């Protein structure tokens, strides 16, 4: 499938336990059903998905959607794709504070690692395990955060101010002076992910809370590249590989009339793209998100999206909400 679509309900989060809330999210095979808490006498609507996550309990729990078994399903196959020489990409949509970090980069400690370090580990397990003296690979890796179109730089702290996305007449678009840097090795590719997701987080981010409200974008270029004995010549084979955990769909109050236009564009669009993708069996102008991974997003292409739920009866309204815009996705 060229778009395959999961969602992911968490288990209680502290606003939730200390509002005694009520669990509405109930899931069976591929179906999510939800309870509207205002009407608990209702048959619940019901949502079917390629994967409904039950991640509301813990590993502890014989059901529990883990890390690995989301990355197996999701991440394992896109890696795949990517090996096949094309693009990948992955999104994590839904409320702050619904799951979509944790799916996506999870925890630092044992069991907790979301797809993307999951994801990275395969491919380095992959290449170091691959034996052929014809075959050699480069790794080259990007980390940025998209808030109110302009670009941050992850993996350069004095990132020195906000670089543009641009359209190469001819390559496509890129964003200017952003840096691109070559990894031999996992742990080589997972300091940097540390060293990036530290700057999502530090103090200053709190100014403008870009943790919630921009898009991290995580970019690899994986280059095949096949040598041949025969008539001794390299064929290279590139693939891109996108991983995103999207701005809060919340924000699409207390949020400033620009951030949230560009965020609701931003959301929208994507909306459109994917449920477009999912048509064929497109405005990627129209943000610049959309814009950056026009090449992640066409025809060859294959996307994946995470749509993270919150539990509780609190959030009903932006978890139905959630839920729509994945049916949406298709
Ligand atoms: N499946 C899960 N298992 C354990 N903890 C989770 C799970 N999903 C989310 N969480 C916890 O919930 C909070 C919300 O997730 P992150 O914080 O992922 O938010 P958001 O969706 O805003 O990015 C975090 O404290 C995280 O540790
Ligand atoms: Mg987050």
């Amino acid at each position: 499938a060229s778009v395959k679509v999961a969602v992911r309900v968490r288990p209680f989060n502290s606003r939730e336990m200390s509002r005694d809330s009520k669990c509405i999210i109930q899931m069976s095979g591929s179906t999510t059903t939800i309870v509207n808490p205002k009407q608990p006498k209702e048959t619940p609507k019901s949502f079917s998905f390629d994967y409904s996550y039950w991640s509301h309990t813990s590993p502890e729990d014989i059901n529990y959607a883990s890390q690995k078994q989301v990355y197996r399903d999701i991440g394992e196959e896109m890696l795949q794709h990517a090996f096949e020489g094309y693009n990948v990409c992955i999104f994590a949509y839904g409320q702050t504070g619904a799951g979509k970090s944790y799916t996506m980069m999870g925890k630092q400690e044992k069991d907790q690692q979301g797809i993307i370090p999951q994801l990275c580990e395969d491919l380095f397990s992959r290449i170091n395990d691959t034996t052929n003296d014809n075959m050699s690979y480069s790794v080259e890796v990007s980390y940025m955060e998209i808030y109110c179109e302009r670009v941050r730089d992850l993996l350069n702290p004095k990132n020195k101010g906000n670089l543009r996305v641009r359209e190469h007449p001819l390559l496509g678009p890129y964003v200017e002076d952003l840096s691109k840097l070559a990894v031999t090795s996992y742990n080589d590719i997972q300091d940097l992910m540390d060293s990036g997701n530290k700057a999502r987080t530090v103090a200053a981010t709190n100014m403008n809370e870009t943790s919630s409200r921009s898009h991290a974008v995580f970019n690899i270029i994986f280059t095949q590249k096949r040598h041949d004995a025969e008539t001794n010549i390299t064929t290279e084979k590139v693939s891109k590989i996108s991983l995103v955990d999207l701005a809060g769909s919340e924000r699409a109050k207390g949020t400033r009339l620009k951030e949230g236009a560009n965020i609701n564009k931003s959301l929208t669009t994507l909306g459109k793209v994917i449920s477009a993708l999912a048509e064929m069996d497109i405005p990627y102008r129209d943000s610049v998100l959309t814009w950056l991974l026009r090449e992640n997003l066409g025809g060859n292409s294959r996307t994946a999206m995470v749509a993270a739920l919150s539990p509780a009866d609190i959030n009903y309204d932006e978890t139905l909400s959630t839920l729509r815009y994945a049916d949406r996705a298709k």
